[PDB]
């Protein structure tokens, strides 16, 4: 084995780097390094709060990104377009690392490297494909068990059920994979309070999280997905309202030009994968933000050279 190594049992910047350079070259982590990653960071975040809440300084800045699912050469370029993440380019990560993509367990192992090496300022958000049910059908078990074996999936499964649901800066903007809820009345302090470590409920505010999409028209809907609902902008108005935030961030949707902002101002679509499943043919973007300025600026991107393999390979 001639490939990266942890020092001393634990994550560098050279070892990121190093990691990257092997992923790219389409090479395999050894089963050992990338087992102590995801004990790690399972510890790591497992002392998380359901609901992260980061605090942004005048002069501190953020990225959010929406799905990723596992194009990790468009990782790669998000990196290259963004900056590496270090303490003074923090990011998020919405959710939807895995599956649909051929490249999910150089993704994911690449964010959980990141978030070993900066935890204060890398942060990792559920997203709907974060759970079993979705990685049996949509690539990322078949993946796993193609790289490493069944017991290794095991692990990632376990892991991100400790990932936290949502993140609040500077109490005025919350970002979740999906949206907000089939009942009014949900606080923040309900989602802090949501008992994670599971995988998610059928029905309530774990499942809206991870599933809900917005909805021009005012009021609530059975969502054509089969799970939670689609919701209006008087639902958001009240969420808002009510938690005294300014607006959402969620993913969980493909947009053509990387980004949506519904509900007048209220709702914003973040999706990070360009060209999506190598058919869509859509922008990706991720957002600035900043202490001094919560709006959210757009920087859009597209999809970069990967080498052949077909999106859903593995599942
Ligand atoms: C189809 C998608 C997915 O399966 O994740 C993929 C394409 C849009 C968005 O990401 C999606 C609808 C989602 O549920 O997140
Ligand atoms: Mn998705
Ligand atoms: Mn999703």
């Amino acid at each position: 084995y001639s490939g990266p190594k942890l020092e001393d049992g634990k994550v560098t910047i050279s070892f990121m780097k190093e990691l990257m350079q092997w992923y790219k070259d389409q090479k395999k982590l050894h089963r050992k390094c990338a087992y102590q990653i995801l004990v790690q960071v399972k510890e790591v975040l497992s002392k998380l709060s359901t609901l992260v809440e980061t605090t942004l300084k005048e002069t501190e800045k953020i990225t959010v990104c929406g799905d990723t699912h596992g194009q990790f050469y468009d990782l790669l370029n998000i990196f290259e377009l963004n900056g590496l993440p270090s303490e003074t380019n923090p990011y998020i990560f919405n959710g939807d690392f895995v599956d649909r993509g051929s490249f999910s367990v150089e993704v994911i192992l690449t964010l959980f490297g990141f978030k070993l090496l900066y935890p204060d300022h890398f942060h990792l958000l559920r997203g709907n494909h974060e759970t079993d049910n979705m990685n049996q059908i949509y690539g990322f078990e078949g993946e796993v068990k193609a790289k490493y074996t069944a017991q290794m999936y095991e692990l990632f499964s376990e892991v991100f059920e400790w990932l936290p649901l949502a993140q609040c800066i500077n109490g005025k903007v919350l970002i979740m994979h999906g949206g907000l809820f089939s009942e009014d009345g949900v606080t923040l302090d309900d989602i802090r309070k949501i008992e994670r470590n599971r995988q998610p409920p059928d029905s309530g505010p774990m499942c809206d999280l991870l599933w809900s999409d917005p909805q021009p028209q005012n009021g609530r809907s059975i969502s054509k997905r089969g799970v939670s609902c689609q919701f209006g902008p008087d639902v958001t108005k009240a969420f808002l309202e009510e938690n005294n935030l300014d607006y959402i961030i969620r993913s969980h949707e493909v947009k053509a030009e990387g980004y949506e902002v519904a509900h007048g101002g209220r709702c914003v679509t973040v999706f990070s994968a360009p060209n999506y499943c190598d058919q869509m043919g859509n922008k990706a973007s991720y957002i600035h933000l900043q202490g001094s300025d919560l709006r959210p600026q757009f920087h859009q991107f597209t999809a970069v050279p990967h080498p052949n393999v077909k999106p859903m390979a593995y599942a």
